[PDB]
Formats: structure tokens, C-alpha cells, sequence
């Protein structure tokens, strides 16, 4: 038997098992039409996104792993999958959602980048990116979710998206995995259709929201922590946010939430203080020396850990 036997007797098989372990059929499926015969993606993607409908919370976090996957080997099934992406972004279950968003913040990137190489944008390949865009507009609003881990994976999407929208510089720490990101810097100034300029805006606004959300009285713990991270990973790799995420910790710090002022407050200060200096230790720091000393100093920092998180103005060539 061929390839496309063997897939569709999996595929009828899958549809017999009444558990989870089904997924142990349906990523063998999925090996098959990506990794051993690719050609076969096209012809059974219907096949595998049916199985979204399935009440499994494991099945549906499978399919959009699979989305990820396919969107990532063939960039233009984005056309035929983001309606789907956008369904379990929605989905009544927060795992899934939880799951769909750190697929979009993996997918974002690549979408853009394909809009960016494309000169003439055809009418599919225009709604696809307006979904796209509204998807990571709907993220953005998930910072206001009621769900307290949704948040948190909402930080870390606005986080990706503030750094693929700023241009990067000659000081800006890459992680070494993120070396071949989009960036602002890397977006042709008169591309006609995805304008340098709106995706600029879009970036600045979206780190407004960050920067709002990590102030507001009413957040919690895991995220107020991971908003930090956030905001630090923001100013180490997009050094000209620096001075803005300074000033979102003087005002945190300044004004802090009533829930989090007494019994933990040493825990919120020792985090402060963490990403503070993290910052400190980055170079373009030097040019905000005595707001960041001052700072750390408030939060109770030693003298000894300020001096020896002091970057030298050697690595400022």
C-alpha cells in the first residue's frame, strides 16, 4: 500500500479511538504528509483540522501544534488555516486558547515576514493578513482576560509582538534562537502594501498597553513578574524603550499594588530589583545611570550588587 492508503487507514482508525491516544495516531498522520511525503499536506489538511471539532481538550491543542507546523513548512496553508487558528483562539477552554496564542506568537513573525517578500498582494493573501492582525489585536485585549494564565501568555505575545514592530539596533541583545526574526529595520520603507510607518505605531501602542497593564492596582503575582521579564527582554533587545520601562518600574515601585504592599512586598522588591539590575548590566544603561541607581538603591539594592552589575563604558564601542 501507498502513502495515501496508509494515512487515510490512520485517519480511520484515529476516528475509532475514544481517548486521547488517538494523538499517537494523528502525529503519525502528521509525519507522514510533512516530514515522509509532503505533497500529501495539501490533500489531507482537511482530514486533520476536523478533528477541532473533537471535545478532547488534548486533540484540540494537537491541531493547533499541527496548524504551527504546517503554516511553518508550507507559509501560504496560512490562507486555508488562520480561520481555524482564529476558532481556537476562541475556544471555550483556556488551555486551548492558551496554546493558540503561543502559536500565534510563533506564527505573527512568519506571516509578516511573508507579507514583507510579497510585491503584489493577492485578495487572499490581503484577508489572511487582516485576520492575522486582528488576531494579535484580540491578544492584546486578552491582557483584560479574567483568566490569570491567559494573561500571562498574552504578556509574553505583546512582549514578541513590541520587538518584531521596533527596529533593531547596534547594541541590541539577540537571543541567539531570534536571530533570523522579523524586525522593524528589516521592512522596506516602501513596501506598498505593509507600511514601515503603522507597524511602528502599532509596536509603540501595544507596548503603551504593557506598560499600562503592568501598573494597574488589580494584577496579580505571576503576571506582574512575568510583565518584569518582559519589559526587561524589551529594553535589553530595544534599547530605545530603555527609559520608558526605567520610568514603568519607577512608577511601579512609587504606587504598589495594594494587594501585593505588605506580606509581599520583600518578594515584589527582590523581583524589582532582579530585573532591574538585568537591565543595569545591559550597556546602553549608562545613559540612565542615576535613575537606575537611585532606583535600585530605593528597593534596598547593596552597594556591592549595583557596582558589580555597573557595565563598563568600555562595552559601549
Amino acid at each position: 500500500m501507498t502513502t495515501s492508503e496508509r494515512v487515510v487507514d490512520l485517519l480511520n482508525q484515529a476516528a475509532l479511538i475514544t481517548n486521547d491516544s488517538k494523538i499517537t495516531v494523528l502525529k503519525q498522520v502528521q509525519e507522514l504528509i510533512i516530514n515522509k511525503d509532503p505533497t500529501l499536506l495539501d490533500n489531507f489538511l482537511d482530514e486533520i483540522i476536523a478533528f477541532q471539532a473533537d471535545k478532547s481538550i488534548e486533540v484540540r491543542k494537537f491541531v493547533i501544534g499541527f496548524i504551527e507546523e504546517a503554516c511553518k513548512r508550507d507559509i501560504e496553508l496560512l490562507l486555508k488555516l488562520i480561520a481555524n487558528l482564529n476558532m481556537l483562539l476562541r475556544d471555550e477552554n483556556v488551555n486551548v486558547v492558551k496554546k493558540a496564542i503561543l502559536t500565534m506568537t510563533q506564527l505573527y513573525k512568519v506571516a509578516l515576514q511573508w507579507m514583507v517578500k510579497s510585491r503584489v498582494i493577492s485578495e487572499l493573501q490581503e484577508a489572511c493578513w487582516d485576520m492575522v492582525s486582528a488576531m494579535a489585536g484580540d491578544i492584546i485585549l486578552l491582557l483584560d482576560s479574567d483568566n490569570d494564565g491567559i494573561r500571562t501568555h498574552a504578556i509574553k505575545f505583546v512582549e514578541g509582538l513590541i520587538v518584531t514592530l521596533s527596529p533593531r539596533m547596534a547594541d541590541s541583545e539577540i537571543p541567539r534562537r531570534q536571530e533570523h526574526d522579523i524586525s522593524l529595520d528589516r521592512i522596506p520603507r516602501d513596501h506598498p502594501y505593509i507600511q514601515y510607518n503603522v507597524l511602528w505605531e502599532e509596536g509603540k501602542a501595544a507596548l503603551e498597553q504593557l506598560l499600562k497593564f503592568m501598573v494597574h492596582p488589580a494584577i496579580s503575582s505571576i503576571n506582574l513578574t512575568t510583565a518584569l521579564g518582559s519589559l526587561a527582554n524589551i529594553a535589553r533587545q530595544r534599547p530605545m524603550f530603555m527609559s520608558e520601562v526605567i520610568q514603568a518600574y519607577e512608577t511601579l515601585h512609587a504606587n504598589l499594588p495594594p494587594t501585593l504592599a505588605k506580606s509581599q512586598v520583600s518578594s515584589v522588591r527582590k523581583n524589582l530589583k532582579l530585573h532591574l539590575l538585568s537591565v543595569l548590566k545591559h550597556p546602553a544603561s549608562l545613559e540612565f545611570q542615576a535613575q537606575i541607581t537611585t532606583l535600585l538603591v530605593d528597593l534596598g539594592t547593596p552597594q556591592a550588587e549595583i557596582a558589580r552589575n555597573m557595565p563598563s563604558s568600555k562595552d559601549t564601542r
